[PDB]
């Protein structure tokens, strides 16, 4: 049984590609073929401790997690082969009252999802887990219904039921080489032969940066060492007739569960204390390394034995049978890279699982279906495989790795800041200049300001659950926009260029809306079949046939590979360059945004001359600039697109040239607060591939009556005379101490009816706003609701958007 022509090659056989294999033969694809190199599960898999739990502190993952244990529990009818799934229920514990709110954090984020999750007491989690010590405990966060399981017996029920739907499963039958092919296929290279395969998907573990390397990628991942304590047997354990829910101490870092009538516990160890294999990047995994281990350490990770000796007071009396130390393929920011590859065609990755015992199911599902419809079924940009780039060196990696380790269990705050690994090269030479005079955010590499120092205000990483430090200096940045004039760097954007004979025509039918004439720029998304938002850009029209696409800095590539796919499918002539890292942005908006500008360049910055939405090349003192008049503020503004070496020097000479107007910086939070009041939705937050436009507000962009026929347009048709079942609203809300951020549960009588996506602080009006989804019925202006923040509803009424009106419409009244 040898197949030479494959639908689908999938390279590994961890429970991550056998997943896959089984969902892609059971969704109907003919002739899948999954190549391993040795045998099933000789990765990671085998050794894993094998927990599944409904938790996650994201979003979206939330879903995977569902998805794999709802599939755990059917898998044993199916197929006809047990599993060993125990589902005695999970609880990760507070023991101080920050843990205790961000719980009730964790609480609001998972109302709004059928994921089943609750805060429950000290007497109901001593019920459940009667050999806990119960001195310190305040809280637990319990997800009934979810445990851990074999995983090996798992893969093998997995690979039965790929196999019953026919798919081919060989080993052994390592791939040694990877041919692309001009029409977009593979020669796939084996001691057993070769398959001509029309995709080809990596899912090989700690092998998966040298597989990449075959086809001249460099995937950060490095593998990583981590250690779990399995316990001889326990009387008090024994004695038990329900086996105990598994635990996660959060304070003590470790995982626990029982394992017969003993305990197993895995800790997650300072990310000063961890060990990683950085001799595996630099020399590739060792060749006959596969169903085996590293060493015991158990000195390193003493500190956690002993706060689970205290903790569970019957391990100090136990003896310790076993202890095991093995790989985990990390990607620097601990979740996997899944999806397909920009920059070649036809590759796809399920790749570095810290966590792929409880992601296999729910990804294999996942990425079947993006695989036979060419759009994922619900939004996971968090997972984008091209949310890294060249940026990510092995450096990067290795340290960014060792943090994300050591971080397990450290209290997740919103606006989370991690410092590993930073600065990376993806600066300006105003990085040197702007380091100082404010807190940088990390954003795909780059260094952006957030919010910029006061004097006599602190200057601290100060994060909360509440209102912090940068609350009062974002009010400031606030007013400076409203009143003077602010200079932001808004270098991360995503830019392409792109032209050749159809440059029109491509984007014509990528986006949705009209293609703006030659000198202008507009907001134009791209949609996918089935009417998601896959993005929104601005398209300046620069010279006939020559375009700018500008998107958001966690959408590069992501956005570049959708329009790569389309001129490749659709036979188009164009050129299309990532300028991505060439260019710097400095964005000047407010009222005097026009005088500042004005003293420095010859050009005519009148509102005669250059109207709202034009796109000039000029000058500014000396340094060449293509302008926008545009601003994500909605005040009046430019967009200021120049040389990343001139960053510094365009910087200088503006700050200097608005002296008079008392011209000041403003970073992200500020703007974000700017762009709400003025009813700006932000892809990722209000709109992506869990959103069709619609629903989303913005059927302003939205030109269905176009004669090209852009993707999705059909879709939307067909959803438009259907009716909408909810829509995008905004709310206000009088709050103490703290702000939505969006992902928090939107109630009404008693139920949860929707979700926040994004908030803010409103200063001009002394309320928070927020974005929401809700049912229309209850999308009506005046409607009450009520928003779930850290615990307590708050009150929150639905409001006539925007707020406050944009200055070209504030202008436009003022004739009319
Ligand atoms: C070490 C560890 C990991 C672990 C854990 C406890 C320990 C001590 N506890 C976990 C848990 O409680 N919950 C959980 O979700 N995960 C846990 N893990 C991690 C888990 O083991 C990994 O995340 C997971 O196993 C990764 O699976 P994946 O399918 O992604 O990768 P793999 O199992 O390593 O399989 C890779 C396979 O690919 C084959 N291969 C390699 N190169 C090739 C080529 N060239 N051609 C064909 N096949 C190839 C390998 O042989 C391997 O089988
Ligand atoms: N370059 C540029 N491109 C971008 C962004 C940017 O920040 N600047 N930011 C991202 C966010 N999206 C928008 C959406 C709307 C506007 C906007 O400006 N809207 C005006 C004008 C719309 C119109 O009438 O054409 C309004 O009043 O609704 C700007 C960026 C995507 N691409």
């Amino acid at each position: 049984e040898w197949k030479d022509r494959a639908e689908t090659v999938i390279i590994g056989g961890g429970c991550v590609g056998v997943s896959l294999a089984y969902h892609l033969a059971k969704a109907g694809m003919r002739d899948v073929v999954l190549l391993e190199k040795s045998e099933l599960t000789a990765g990671s898999t085998w050794h894993a401790a094998g927990l599944t739990t409904y938790f996650h502190p994201g979003i979206n993952l939330k879903k995977i997690h569902y998805d794999s244990i709802k599939l755990y529990e059917r898998l044993e009818e199916e197929t006809g082969q047990v599993v060993g799934f125990h589902q005695p229920g999970s609880i990760r514990l507070a023991t101080t009252p920050e843990r205790v709110d961000e719980f009730k954090y964790q609480m609001t984020r998972t109302n709004w999802h059928a994921t089943e999750q609750y805060i429950i007491e000290p007497e109901k989690i001593h019920e459940l887990f009667p050999l806990l010590n119960m001195d310190k405990i305040l809280a637990g966060l319990y997800n009934p219904g979810d445990g851990h399981i074999d995983p090996y017996s798992l893969t093998m029920a997995l690979a039965t039921g790929a196999r019953k739907y026919g798919a081919l499963l060989k080993y052994p039958a390592p791939v040694t080489s990877l041919k692309p092919r001009p029409d977009g296929t593979w020669d796939v290279e084996t001691p057993q032969g070769s398959v001509r395969a029309n995709r080809i998907v990596n899912a090989a573990g700690f092998w998966a940066r040298e597989v990449g390397k075959m086809i001249g990628l460099d995937h950060p991942l490095i593998p990583v060492q981590h250690q779990y304590v399995i316990t001889s047997t326990i009387p008090e354990v024994k004695a038990l007739k329900r086996e105990l829910p598994v635990l996660r101490d959060l304070e003590g870092s470790y995982y626990l569960r029982q394992e017969r009538d003993g305990l197993l516990f895995g800790p997650y160890e300072s990310q000063e204390k961890m060990k990683l294999q950085a001799s595996w990047v630099a020399h590739g995994v060792p060749p006959g390394f596969g169903k085996e281990l590293f060493e015991s350490d158990l000195d390193r990770i003493t500190e956690h034995v002993e706060a689970a000796m205290e903790m569970v007071p019957v391990l100090k009396k136990a003896d310790i049978i076993n202890i095991v130390n093995g790989p985990i393929t990390y990607s620097p920011d601990i979740l996997p890279m899944v999806g397909p590859h920009q920059g070649v065609r036809n590759y796809w990755v399920a790749i570095g699982f810290g966590y792929g015992i409880i992601h296999a199911g729910g990804v294999g599902t996942y990425l079947s279906d993006w695989i036979l419809h060419g759009e994922p079924p619900f939004d996971l940009i968090e997972l984008d495989p091209n949310r890294y780039g060249k940026w990510t060196t092995t450096q990067y990696t290795e340290a960014k790795a060792r943090e994300s380790y050591g971080f397990n269990n450290i209290v997740g705050y919103p606006k989370e800041e991690r410092f590993a690994g930073r600065p990376t090269q993806r600066v300006s030479g105003l990085y040197k200049i702007l380091e100082s005079k404010c807190s940088m955010g990390f954003h795909a590499g780059w260094e952006q300001p957030h919010w910029f120092y006061k004097p006599g205000q602190d200057t601290q990483y100060r994060p909360s659950f509440r209102r912090t430090n940068w609350f009062e200096p974002v009010g400031s940045e606030y007013k400076q926009v409203m009143q003077r004039v602010g200079v932001i760097d808004l270098s991360p954007f995503g830019k392409f260029n792109i032209k050749g004979q159809d440059s029109t025509q491509l984007l014509d039918h990528l986006c949705a809306n009209v293609i703006p004439k030659v000198g202008f720029t507009n907001i134009s998304h791209m949609l996918t079949p089935r009417g998601r938002v896959y993005a929104e850009l601005t398209v300046s029209h620069q010279s006939p046939g020559e375009f700018l696409l500008i998107t958001g800095s966690g959408s590069e590539l992501h956005d570049l590979r959708w329009i790569e796919e389309a001129a490749v499918r659709g036979g188009y002539d164009v050129e299309i360059r990532n300028i991505t890292d060439e260019l710097g942005v400095l964005g000047v908006a407010g009222p005097y945004a026009r005088r500042v500008l004005q003293k420095l360049t010859s050009e005519d910055l009148s509102d005669d001359v250059f109207k709202f939405l034009q796109t000039k090349s000029l000058k500014i003192s000396d340094i060449p600039v293509t302008a926008i008049r545009i601003s994500y503020t909605g005040e009046l503004g430019w967009e200021l697109y120049h040389r990343r070496e001139d960053s510094a020097a365009l910087y200088e000479r503006i700050m200097n040239a608005g002296q008079e107007e008392g011209i000041d910086n403003f970073g992200t939070y500020a703007l974000n607060a700017l762009r709400l009041e003025k009813a700006f939705r932000a892809w990722g937050s209000e709109m992506n591939c869990d959103t069709n436009p619609l629903e989303a507000g913005l059927d302003y962009f939205i030109k269905l009556n176009k004669p090209a026929n852009f993707t999705g347009k059909q879709a939307l048709k067909q959803i438009k005379a259907k009716g909408l079942k909810r829509r995008l609203v905004c709310l206000t809300l009088a709050t103490d101490n703290v702000d939505p951020e969006g992902n928090e549960s939107v109630w009404y009588k008693g139920k949860v009816i929707g979700n926040t996506t994004s908030g803010s602080y409103s200063y001009s009006i002394q309320k928070s706003l927020a974005f929401a989804y809700v049912p229309v019925e209850l999308s009506e202006v005046g409607q009450q609701v009520e928003v779930e923040l850290l615990g307590k509803n708050y009150p929150a009424t639905i409001i006539q958007e925007p707020l406050v009106l944009t200055e070209p419409t504030r202008t436009r009244l003022q004739k009319d």
